[PDB]
């Protein structure tokens, strides 16, 4: 498996501050053929950030839509994300389910979107505080995963996401080898219903909090194959994390 | 007060094809400090537009984020686009309201974040086919319209939407002179809500099917300031309907 490490900026960038931080990164020496660097800038920096991040960072946004072109104002669909050559798409990110209500459907038909117009997909799920707590996390997972799962036609261009929500904003820390088990029970859901190579091939990222302490506990465990990192991608020091995958 | 003619291009578009149009649009020569006309792209098409179109067009942004910066993946927020110069932001677009679920809470709280970071906003509002026929045009209006007014401070900054669900997709036509009743009443909610003066001066747009043939009959009545403009501003005869409020 090749590693994959990713920059999730979220809402969050100025031109000046894009500019000093691509900057910082170029600086690292790395070879994209051995690991998969991608960053997701906000949609109005995409351009931006494209033009000032060297050809061996992969890019991509943080969303896209389950229509086409057409009457869906303020979307941004597959066909014209195609257009624009933006490689990677962001599909169901816990942010989003919460905030805007996405649901399993939208998550598949947004799959679908992006795979037809071979857009590479990133795709979030994970169970909450009260789910793990009531002893639900499978069942969670589960459903997440086989909302979406028999859609993957090519297993080094859709990655999988685990976030742990129960750890996230609830004062509970997740430790890498609990993390290690639910990588390796997603694989497995991978197996039963896309097969054996399938699951093996496909990269299950974790998508909790990932700093430059944490990274290497994280990524050296079995069925971790990288990571979507949030609030250390903001940083220069986000190199240090992609070391971790080099 | 000063005519506004909007471009609403919705989900659409191709770097081609808005090289081509942009260029049809540049042929038009219009005084920017007597007449707004402002184009709204696609947020990843947005850095392609405003570097193609003369600065006489405005450009603005299909949509804004409620929230500020940070953990809101997949948004964008009024101090990213403050940060791009990005003048305008529609909210409370009808298709946003009717597919992803946007309220007046939200229409509000958008609102509120754009003011607050200097951006200018296009509101929309308006009543359905079923609202119309139970004669309660002018409950929903005031109703939507209220949910945010409080919060315009410039009346110059601040430009409202009339949306005619009644006669969009639904097989019934709105006259001029039913859009400019409606645009008179959302005066005089303006005018009793925040001050003759203020109503005066806020500009109101007719947000229904405008087109080359109707855009005359609609820019001449007395309450009627201009248009969002979709499927139609997609043309190169766009320009002719700027041409009307010339």
């Amino acid at each position: 498996r090749k590693y994959f490490v990713a920059a999730n900026w979220k809402c969050n960038g100025t031109l000046e501050s894009i500019k000093s931080l691509t900057n910082s990164f170029n600086n690292l020496d790395f070879d994209p053929s051995k690991l998969d660097v991608v960053v997701f800038p906000v949609s109005v920096h995409y351009d931006h950030t494209r033009k000032l991040l060297q050809s061996k960072f992969s890019t991509g946004i943080q969303n896209v839509s389950k229509f086409g072109n057409g009457s869906y104002t303020g979307e941004v669909s597959a066909e014209i994300a195609k257009d624009l050559n933006i490689e990677y798409v962001i599909i169901g990110h816990f942010q989003r389910r919460k905030y805007f209500h996405e649901t399993d459907e939208d998550v598949r038909e947004k799959l679908q979107a992006s795979l037809k117009n071979n857009l590479k997909a990133v795709v979030c799920f994970g169970e909450s505080l009260e789910q793990r707590e009531q002893n639900k996390t499978i069942e969670v997972i589960t459903k997440q995963v086989k909302a979406f799962v028999d859609l993957i036609d090519n297993f080094d261009n859709v990655i999988l996401v685990y976030e742990p929500l129960w750890a996230i904003g609830t004062g509970k820390t997740a430790t890498p080898e609990q993390a290690q088990l639910v990588h390796k029970e997603i694989r497995k859901i991978v197996k039963d219903t896309c097969g054996e190579k399938q699951a093996n091939q496909i990269r299950i990222l974790y998508g909790g909090s990932v700093n430059t302490e944490n990274c290497s506990s994280l990524i050296q465990q079995e069925d971790i194959d990288g990571f979507l990192v949030g609030n250390a991608s903001l940083k220069e020091s986000f190199v240090d994390i992609i070391k971790s995958a080099m």
